[PDB]
């Protein structure tokens, strides 16, 4: 889901400049939800913009944002030339996880057939059914099945029973949130409060951008309780940008005000009051010269790996320092167990580093899927160190596992790629993988950056063990050489594309690996599932003989991973078993693995690295393969079907 | 792959009776798989059996045992009526490793063209290359491409180079095994030791059955190192011995067996059984196994039998352990260790395949009732990572066979680090049941089918019973324990209720008959049900079935759902019900039309879902047993519809080395 609104106060914008700003704001947020979209602006065709704020127009349509961009245009009733000196427009892209992604279920919702109050909502109201029966008995009719409509039909109920003729828009919103349960990030608009916007949040992101050629009256808005507002000093020119993400606002200004839970922001008379510089460059959210975000993010891994280690890894003296842990590493080493909790590819990053964490810490290491971790009420203890891997820092199950472990007194550590996220804030300490914004739905650099981050932690946990000095040096030299080796893998892009032309027509593919490459075959199978829609499955190589090997014949595509580590011989037995079953597999192996290369037709030869880093090099070909397969099948790699990025609700 | 030898000592048997006994023995060993079989016995047609001892006859053939039985009676020079007061016959089914299947590569392997020594072998001699070069340099010509022939040629080399004319058959074999490297189970026969047998093993099962109408000298054979120290009938000579690599070949003649251990050399000399080794001893123990337990009966396949007899195998697993009169649990196998176990700080379950799924299926209740960390590891990955293990860990090893290599090596790994080891096995005398500090035999009866059906559900019940032991002193858990135990009391009848829906499963099998993939989705107690169901359909049906954790759909796998991909969802009445419904709304929202396995009374889902398999409600931590059975049957029926032999093992090892 995504939220974006544009409030231009005494900065004249025509109706086309606003609609093109609402759509352009949703395009920056489309990667969070692309099942439907909508916009809410002022209607009417009066040359005097003042006589139009009493008419709200809603243009909602099913599909991505490009389906709404064309629905907004070529309309016969909306004159796009009216100049508005003061105007508020709200927009929203929706991730329809339930029901149909129809225009009636898309946002902004409405409170009646005349649009007196329209709201855009990100989250879930855990008591909308009770609010739907109370509002229906008073005389309100419902049109949609979404839980957002109960917020629109309720802000009007507080307006129809107010005590004074001029109850501020904040008071109406404050009474609403008091009746809403669960999480929500809202942005209201009403004809009765022209140009006024109200932004409240609870368990969901919501910031407010500001731009103005004049000086701002302060840089610390004081929270109020039922010399106070943020506004231009001498003049009135100001532009606000409500949004649930920082990408929809960086293009216009890098000055935002990250709200907090229960903070009811409100723009009145062009002044921002709360009741109760961004460190990002636009180039980071631009595809550049690549045709897709995913392809850029795969080919930027040489850089993102370097950024993850910047200011943390010194190769002249072989020292590792994660500043985020400087005030806890001592207490972390007196703990007795590591628990890694995450979902999806973040969980695979844990599987990919579990062995080296066990090796260098000598502690038990338990890697848990967040959803199952919660279902079982897993035992947690005060001397447990619990890591929570989340590219977004907002994943529902991972965040709930965090609060679960905090309640039991465990030491909590956040491995995130989003500063200010829930997981990064609520953990005792934090490590920011610093991989840059990830716009593609599939995690590519986030995986390898989480990988490297956990290896760097492992290197801190053994920096006082004489017997492990050489092992640490081996690994750090591998990290020094890792960016260049990633480039070597990317230079085989064309070779991967050719092998993809031999598989795009297949329905299934088994990816097999063990040891350090169990995670590789799991993550590779998830990528091929997510963007290619082929039935790809990861199979632990050691488990073939126990049943799954029966599925292999000359028709079943197979990809195997055979690297030069301590499992090489065992991986050769699995390969011999596959061949005996008439399998003709593609083997990802080391360049110097002459034996494997001679006896196998299709081989992807990757350069050798340290055994505990090879997983980074062996997964990249499967990222590229998934990409090429998706292209061959006519799919879009930046907008896979049936889901979006970051699972923040239930 | 299968060994069987029958030694009748002063128990008269005709040649026909001996050969019928050997053939019958191999028939109990076919269920594993094989490519060739053979027998070795005394030739010659002299009416006096004493003179026929210097003529060993061999009949080996590539094919099934039935073809061998036809070749036995199809011998024009052989008289089947000669009566032998003393005779040793050996038989073998082969699973070719070194050398292609053929008569020459079949066992018994001989030491020369006159059959002075013959040997049947299960396993692989790793150093068969070096040994072959040595014996060839001494003047021994080989005729087969098997590693086994080196054993036959080597024992003759020891005989030819013996120091005294009366060196014992044992001493020769001792010198042979001292040069062998690898795994083996061996039975020797020779004209120079008429009527004598020598059996030895290293890393491969070998047992000895005994029968006599006369009292035996002992039930504990003492080991002899290099009249009161061997096993024999006391007042008379008559006795029968049965060497075998699987008790299934012995149980119809006797239930008194001796399980040999690595490097034991058991010898029968003058009808007396001794056990040599370069007060320790081997016990004569009684097996509770019955011939009926390894027969199909009225069922058309072992897979069908073992699925439909699960009401009975569940009861056997609980027999003598769960008291439904005062609701108590007692696992006698743990009596001398339960106190140390409760002072430990972590449970680790280590297994492969379906045994591993049994750990996943009971992890939550073990966590709930023990309140200890519970870690469930795949044995192969457990070894690759060198997982940290400590002296206060309790490590469980789940293995129907008790011989799985990675699980066994995980056991030895954990023993080296001082952990308390517990075996959950279905095979008396197996490696894991022995080497563990204690065990809990699951008592499900033998599993003859290729896939694990009753073994899974009996392991499931066994770990629940252990969980109930670990909390029998907690006041706050008395209610929960009673609930679980009333569920176990009602479980056999609920399994029958599920088996009565077999017709509903067949209908689903015809709907998936033509399908290439199917996603099986579940969470919580039914995560394991997904993994186990998907493995069964992979193993038995050969279609791409995959178990997906329902909570992980939104993180990528949901992209496979459309109007074409078959989906099976498991939704039960437990604390994860609302979350399972949400996963169902996500699947449907993406044009998915899934089959839902749910509770009988879940009226909401039954109306909103077209096809639903409606299983009866049980305790939440027991539902996995009921909801997996429809998936067992589904795999079975799909296979039948597609013309597959469900009792045929398609999983073959690496190719045969031809050299
Ligand atoms: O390709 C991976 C997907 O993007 C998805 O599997 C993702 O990894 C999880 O949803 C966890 O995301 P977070 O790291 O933000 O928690
Ligand atoms: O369908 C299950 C198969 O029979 C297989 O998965 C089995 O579970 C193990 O591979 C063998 O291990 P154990 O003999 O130790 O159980
Ligand atoms: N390795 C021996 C015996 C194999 C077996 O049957 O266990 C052979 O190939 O003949």
């Amino acid at each position: 889901c995504g939220i974006f609104a544009y409030l231009n106060y005494h900065v004249p914008r025509t109706r086309r400049e606003i609609l093109e700003t609402l759509i352009k704001g949703l395009q920056r947020l489309e990667y969070r939800g692309y099942d439907s979209a909508g916009v809410g602006f002022d209607g009417g065709n009066d040359k005097d913009w003042e006589a139009n704020a009493c008419k709200i127009q809603l243009i909602k349509k099913k599909g991505k944002v490009k389906a709404l961009d064309e629905e907004v245009h070529k309309q016969q009733d909306m004159d796009l030339d009216i100049e508005f000196d003061v105007h508020l427009g709200i927009a929203h892209t929706r991730w329809a996880t339930h029901g149909e992604p129809s225009p009636v279920n898309s946002h902004p919702q409405r409170s009646d057939k005349n649009n007196e109050f329209i709201v855009i909502h990100n989250g879930i109201i855990t008591n909308y059914k009770d609010l739907k029966k109370f509002l229906e008995s008073k005389g309100y009719d419902f049109e949609s099945e979404t839980d957002t409509e109960t917020i629109a039909k309720l802000v009007k109920y507080m307006y129809d029973n107010r005590e004074s003729q001029d109850t501020s828009f904040t008071t109406l919103v404050e009474r609403v949130i008091q009746q809403l349960e669960g999480a929500f990030a809202l942005v209201f608009k009403s004809v009765h409060f022209p140009g006024q916007a109200v932004g409240t949040r609870r368990g969901s992101p919501l910031l407010i951008g500001v731009r103005s050629e004049h000086k701002l009256s302060t840089d610390h808005i004081p929270i109020l309780y039922r010399t106070t507002c943020l506004f231009p000093v001498e003049e009135k020119a100001v532009e606000y940008y409500f949004a649930s993400d920082a990408s929809a606002v960086i293009e216009h200004t890098n000055r935002v005000i990250f709200l907090e839970d229960d903070d009811v922001a409100a723009v009145v008379d062009g002044r921002l009051s709360i009741h109760r510089t961004l460190q990002m460059e636009l180039q980071q959210i631009m595809k550049g010269n690549f045709s897709s975000f995913m392809q850029k993010e795969i080919f930027e891994q040489p850089e993102s790996v370097v950024n993850t280690m910047r200011g943390r890894v010194n190769f002249d003296d072989y020292t590792v320092n994660l500043g985020g842990l400087k005030d806890h590493i001592k207490e972390i080493q007196r703990c007795r167990r590591l628990i890694l909790i995450a979902c999806g590819t973040s969980y695979h990053a844990g599987v990919a580093t579990r062995q080296v964490l066990e090796e260098l810490t000598e502690l038990p290491v338990m890697v848990e899927l967040a959803s199952d971790f919660l279902d079982r009420n897993t035992p947690v203890f005060r001397d447990d160190v619990c890591f929570f891997l989340s590219q977004s820092g907002e994943t529902a199950d991972t965040l709930m596992g965090l609060r679960y472990c905090k309640e039991r007194g465990a030491l909590t550590v956040g491995i995130t790629n989003t500063v200010g996220s829930s997981i990064s804030r609520e953990t005792d300490c934090e490590v920011h993988i610093n991989a840059g914004p990830e716009i593609g739905v599939a995690s590519t650099k986030a995986y390898t950056s989480q990988f490297v981050s956990l290896v760097m932690f492992a290197l801190m946990m053994c920096d006082d063990r004489i017997s492990m000095q050489e092992r640490r040096k081996e690994i750090m030299l591998g990290l020094k050489r890792l960016p260049d080796l990633i480039k070597e893998v990317l230079s085989m892009d064309d070779e991967i594309q050719k092998l993809a032309t031999e598989l795009y027509h297949q329905k299934s593919v088994l990816i097999m690996g063990r040891g350090y490459h169990y995670a590789t075959c799991l993550e590779g199978a998830l990528k091929i599932k997510e963007i290619t829609y082929m039935h790809s499955e990861g199979i632990l190589a050691g488990e073939l003989k126990h049943g799954p090997l029966a599925l292999v014949d000359k028709l079943m595509p197979v990809i195997m991973i055979i690297m030069r580590d301590h499992t090489y011989a065992k991986c050769q037995n699995a390969l011999q078993q596959v061949v005996a079953r008439q399998g003709r597999p593609v083997v990802i192996c080391d360049k110097e693995d002459t034996e494997t290369i001679k006896n196998t037709k299709r081989t992807i030869k990757v350069p050798h690295s340290v055994d505990c880093l090879q997983g980074i090099l062996s997964v990249i070909p499967l990222q590229l393969l998934a990409f090429h397969l998706a292209v061959l099948r006519g799919y879009d790699v930046d907008f896979p079907r049936n889901l979006a990025k970051s699972v923040t609700v239930e």
